[PDB]
């Protein structure tokens, strides 16, 4: 699926991520469109082996089994394949344990390198929220 610009910050929203751990809506959005596009079947591969699932692009060398990453921790207890539904919560329940892990949202690079330190407001702009 690939989301629209209010439709996944409403989803998001619903799901507790506004404000969760001091990071408001926009941020989450931004880390999003700069990470997946808004599309949840995006997948991407890493040097190291790895690969990065879904709308947060979330790595298998730490969060999620994907069978194929030899000696990573699946510490958000899903297979990486779980992160590429329509349906957004596992992505944003997996996202929660991230951003508590130590690092914030530092976790994503695209959000350090094109959100942090940037008007994040204007990615919830005219939406009914
Ligand atoms: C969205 C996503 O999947 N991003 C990936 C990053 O998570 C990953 O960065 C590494 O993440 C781990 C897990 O959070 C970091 O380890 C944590 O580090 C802090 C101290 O910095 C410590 O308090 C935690 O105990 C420790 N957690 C664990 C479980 O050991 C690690 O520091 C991050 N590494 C780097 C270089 O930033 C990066 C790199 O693998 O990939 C992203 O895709």
């Amino acid at each position: 699926k690939v989301f629209g610009r209010c439709e996944l910050a409403a989803a998001m929203k619903r799901h507790g991520l506004d404000n969760y751990r001091g990071y408001s809506l926009g941020n989450w959005v931004c880390a999003a469109k700069f990470e997946s596009n808004f599309n949840t079947q995006a997948t991407n591969r890493n040097t190291d082996g790895s690969t990065d699932y879904g709308i947060l692009q979330i790595n298998s060398r730490w969060w999620c089994n994907d069978g194929r990453t030899p000696g990573s921790r699946n510490l958000c207890n899903i297979p990486c394949s779980a992160l590429l539904s329509s349906d957004i919560t596992a992505s944003v329940n997996c996202a929660k344990k991230i951003v508590s892990d130590g690092n914030g949202m530092n976790a994503w690079v695209a959000w350090r390198n094109r959100c942090k330190g940037t008007d994040v407001q204007a990615w919830i702009r005219g939406c009914r929220l």
